[PDB]
Formats: structure tokens, sequence, C-alpha cells
């Protein structure tokens, strides 16, 4: 079912998607990137890049790990406690850069400061470099579906702006759950 990569769940999340990963593009400058959990891997099946010869520019199907990418860590936050063990059982947190959270209990701080938020940040944990800021996308349950991300280099992606852009992203996944629970 939904652990298949085509699942038409999924798909119903890029259709109502692109006008909303449009807009997040131009406001915020960077490539954004739509993401779903699947093998305990954060996939990237949507993608729009911004403008700038200098950005990220990973292909889509690329695999990102859940625990260090703000992608992953967006599909992580909504799940309970118990769900995050389990997953971490199996994948291990293994280490990207010097930076990456490789315990859990600093993992789990900074997954419920996210759930506080609205929106994660991923800073230089997963590739030197390039910073992430995500948010969950859910279904007309309440349940995370999907994740809606901009990533970017990190001199342009700076602290400064975190606050401001982690609101465009939570403001932009709260639109696309709306659209997605729409019945057209």
């Amino acid at each position: 079912g939904r652990e298949n990569l085509y699942f038409q769940g999924h798909m119903d999340v890029l259709s109502v998607a692109g006008p909303f990963m449009r807009r997040l593009m131009l406001l915020s400058g960077e490539t954004v990137n739509v993401a779903i959990r699947n093998g305990n891997e954060a996939v990237l099946i949507g993608q729009l890049e911004c403008k700038s010869m200098v950005r990220m520019c990973a292909p889509l199907g690329s695999r990102l790990p859940l625990h260090a990418s703000g992608a992953g860590k967006a599909l992580l936050y909504p799940l309970a406690e118990e769900e995050l063990m389990s997953i971490i059982l199996q994948t291990g947190l293994q280490q990207f850069t010097p930076t990456t959270l490789v315990d859990m209990p600093t993992l789990l701080k900074d997954l419920e400061q996210a759930r506080e938020l609205g929106y994660t940040v991923d800073k230089e944990e997963h590739v030197v470099g390039l910073n992430c800021i995500a948010s969950a996308i859910y279904d007309d349950v309440g349940s995370v579906v999907a994740a809606i991300s901009i990533s970017g280099p990190s001199s342009r992606l700076t602290e400064d702006r975190f606050v401001s852009q982690g609101e465009l992203v939570r403001d932009t996944a709260r639109d696309i759950s709306t659209a997605l629970g729409l019945k057209a």
C-alpha cells in the first residue's frame, strides 16, 4: 500500500502541491522538495529547483536519511516516540557530517522542538554546506503523509532567515494539507 513508492496517496500530494511549490521557491529563493517515507528513508518524489546556478539539485528518487535531513525529520516529528524507537532500532543513527544527530535523546529533543514550531531545521547534518528547512504534510485524519522542504547553500539560507523561512515552509505545508483534503 502506502509502502509502495508509487502509492496513489503520494501522487495525490504531488498533484495538488504544484502551485504551492512554485510560491515557496519564489519566496525562499531555494530548491523546493517533496518527500515521502519509504524503506525507512525519505525519498524525493517532487522537486522544483530555484533559478540560481548554485543550489541544491539532488535528483528525484534520491534516498535521504530520516534522522539527518530536514525532509526526513519532518516525516519523523509527528510520530509517536514508540514508532520513532522502532524506526531507529532498524536504521541506526549513521553519522553523515560532524554535526549529525547520532544520539536518540538529542534527536528526540530536536523533533520535539520541530513539533512545537511546525517546522524542522537541518543545518549541515546531512551534507556539509546544505541547510534544509521542512514541515509535515498531513491527511484528513491528522497523520503525516509527506514533507515539503526548501534546501540550499548554508551561506544563502543563513541562520537569521530560519524563523521567517520556517514559518513560510510551515504555512506552505499547511496549504498543501488543505488542498489535499479537497474532493475535486
